[PDB]
């Protein structure tokens, strides 16, 4: 009875369930078994923490060259996309006002609470900063993310040369007052449901999977498209605990083998099965590629 052990991104639960079973099936000598957490916490578990993973399913293939290559992998392959959208149910305060259109104003009210994922563990949590700060380049306003974050927390930004640096701490410190904060996105859903907040920066597949209302944000600041990455890249974030600093780009998935994987060969099988079965993403939110 092999054991495939898989570390994957928060926002795969629902689709990675369902891969699981499908090949369980096709190889019924074969246990799955799933470990989700923030993409950048299950990166950690491989490189620093010797924890032995067959896949490694990152919401931002960025993890896998920029913290595994060479030592803990080797290649990869991107299979989906996705973009940032602001949730909500009938219990948000406001929902009956908030649009498309005025939707960071009405953020800035302060009995308002937001929440995002802790940029230190999920790429959520880093992406929802580059959307905010992409936010003040084209709705060419300035008081956007300070309003919203940087006022309410320890994070800090450079600006030089038409470009951004977001510098995240080690220890992030927010006003808890307003803004929200756990470790992977999909932590999240309970407490908004619950009405522990208000607004929640999170995937457009995982919204919509949860049925939860939710305002689309513009393709110049969603990190859903691929025309787009030019703007995009005008912000960047830096991960200050690694050292390590990220370029917004278009959101897409990456998977691989680790170097130490258990069963290189079954890992393979399943990585080569997601990407013949992509309808499992789309059916489930997911733009597959």
């Amino acid at each position: 009875k092999i054991v495939l052990k898989i570390f994957h991104a928060g926002s795969l639960s629902v689709p990675f369930e369902e891969y699981e079973k499908m090949f369980e099936k096709e190889h019924p000598n074969v246990d799955v078994e799933r470990e989700p957490a923030g993409s950048v916490a299950c990166v950690r578990k491989i490189i620093d923490l010797g924890k032995k993973a067959d896949i490694l399913a990152s919401a931002d293939y960025s993890l896998i060259p920029q913290m595994m290559m060479p030592k803990y992998a080797d290649w990869y392959v991107m299979f989906a996309r996705n973009e940032i959208v602001l949730a909500y149910t009938d219990k948000s305060k406001y929902k009956d006002e908030i649009n498309s259109t005025n939707w960071y104003k009405i953020l800035q009210r302060p009995d308002v609470k937001i929440g995002f994922s802790n940029p230190n563990d999920d790429p959520c949590g880093y992406r929802t900063q580059m959307v905010l700060q992409l936010a003040e380049l084209y709705y060419k306003d300035p008081t956007i993310y300070d309003n919203l974050v940087l006022k309410h927390s320890n994070i800090k930004v450079e600006e030089n040369n038409g470009t951004y640096l977001i510098l995240v701490p080690k220890e992030l410190d927010v006003d808890t007052n307003k803004l929200f904060v756990r470790s992977k996105e999909t932590d999240l859903l309970a407490p908004l449901e619950a009405g522990a907040f208000d607004y929640l920066f999170i995937y457009k597949s995982v919204a919509n999977q949860h049925h939860l209302k939710y305002i689309e944000l513009p393709k110049e600041i969603n990190l859903g498209y691929y025309e787009y990455a030019d703007t995009y890249k005008k912000v960047a974030l830096k991960i200050i605990a690694k050292n390590k600093t990220i370029n917004a780009k278009p959101i897409v998935y990456g998977m691989t083998v680790p170097t130490n994987a258990p069963h290189k060969k079954e890992a393979i099988e399943f990585v080569k099965f997601v990407l013949g079965h992509p309808e499992v993403l789309e059916n489930n939110g997911q733009p597959a590629i």
